[PDB]
């Protein structure tokens, strides 16, 4: 397959990408030196992650090295919720640029739709343990946003967890100057997101999905959750190609036109998850894994349900 896709902003964006959710900050500068050693072109981070000052001595490393140059990659970060205040955003962006070793992203995205109150904790809660919200709607954030672009910062600017309503709301901001590039979303098997996604789709949004694999390692599983890496019918699908059910897993979202980001700090499976470029799902393989669906979710948060914005009350 091609291993680009364009934006609407008329940039190229390599479709695998490597995650960093999770990946300890003592391993992830060698699992992003061997994801771009064995290929990677494309990064996905975030501030709250904690990570990004070891993800950005990899990146510097291999950029000294001369392993690929600066253009060639694909570094993508999230403001955080925190900072959905106009006075804020472009600190936050230049806190991310600095611990990247970057002078610009390739995309920013807006984390999530819900803005909460800044400060230095991550999720401030009130006494019964509800977020504490901030005024500052999806609009006045997204506008503060497009700045960044203006003023150099930022290649392109998205969206990440904003349903229907939500990007819906974006593309009819009066005076919009930039339409989203990207909207980052779960998506996998048991969550396919066929409404959403088409809806994206249809307004020219590229489509990223997280958890591909159905994140394991979240930190809130449950031993008896359902688990796609064990599915013996994806099993089944993966031994059919010669493949592991991770390729099978990584290779869905592709065909659908959509970008994936699994996440991996293990050197092996680093390398496995970029063999995907090398043998194809048929039709039937593609609809029989849509069939998965159950609408189950990795990302969801009840400590922040009742905030005006939050996403998963909609039905898409
Ligand atoms: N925008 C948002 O709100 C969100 C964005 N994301 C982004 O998406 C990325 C991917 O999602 P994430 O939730 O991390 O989970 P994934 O679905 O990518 O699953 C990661 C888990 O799968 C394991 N794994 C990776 N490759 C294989 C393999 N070949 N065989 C077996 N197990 C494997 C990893 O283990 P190990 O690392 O030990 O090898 C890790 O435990 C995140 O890291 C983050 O960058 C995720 C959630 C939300
Ligand atoms: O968020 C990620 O990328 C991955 O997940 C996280 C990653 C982190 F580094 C810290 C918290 C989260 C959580 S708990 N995320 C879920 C979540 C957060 C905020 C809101 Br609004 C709803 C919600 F569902």
């Amino acid at each position: 397959m091609a291993s680009r896709i364009l934006l609407n902003n008329g940039a190229k964006m390599p479709i695998l990408g490597l995650g960093t959710w999770k990946s300890p900050p003592g391993q992830v500068t060698e699992a992003v030196k061997v994801a771009i050693d064995v290929g990677y072109r494309h990064i996905d981070c975030a501030h709250v992650y904690q990570n990004e000052n070891e993800v950005g001595v990899a990146i510097q490393e291999k950029l000294r090295e001369q392993v690929v140059k600066r253009e060639e990659l694909f570094i993508v970060s999230k403001l955080w919720c925190t900072y959905h205040e106009k006075g804020l955003v472009k600190g936050a962006c230049q806190k991310t640029l600095s611990d990247l070793k970057l002078d610009y992203l390739d995309l920013y995205l807006i984390h999530w739709p819900t803005g909460f109150k800044p400060g230095k904790e991550f999720f401030p809660l009130d006494e019964s343990g509800n977020v504490v919200p901030s005024d500052t709607n999806i609009l006045d954030t997204w506008a503060a946003m497009e700045e960044l672009v203006d003023e150099g910062l930022v290649k392109a600017i998205g969206i990440s967890n904003f349903n229907h309503l939500q990007v819906e709301m974006i593309l009819n901001k009066p005076g919009l100057k930039y339409k989203p590039a990207v909207n980052q979303i779960e998506c996998h098997p048991y969550l396919t997101q066929e409404k959403l996604i088409q809806y994206c789709q249809s307004k020219g949004i590229v489509v990223t999905a997280y958890s591909p694999l159905g994140s394991p390692d979240r930190p809130w599983a449950k031993p008896e959750d359902p688990s796609l890496l064990e599915d013996p019918r994806i099993k089944a699908i993966a031994a059919k190609h010669n493949k592991t059910t991770a390729q099978v897993l990584i290779r869905f979202p592709m065909q659908r036109n959509l970008v994936v980001i699994p996440k991996s700090v293990t050197p092996e499976r680093i390398a496995e998850n970029f063999k995907v470029f090398d043998f194809e799902l048929s039709s039937q393989d593609m609809t029989t894994l849509l069939s998965y669906n159950r609408n189950w979710r990795v990302c969801a948060l009840l400590s922040c349900t009742s905030h005006k914005d939050y996403p998963f009350h909609e039905e898409f």
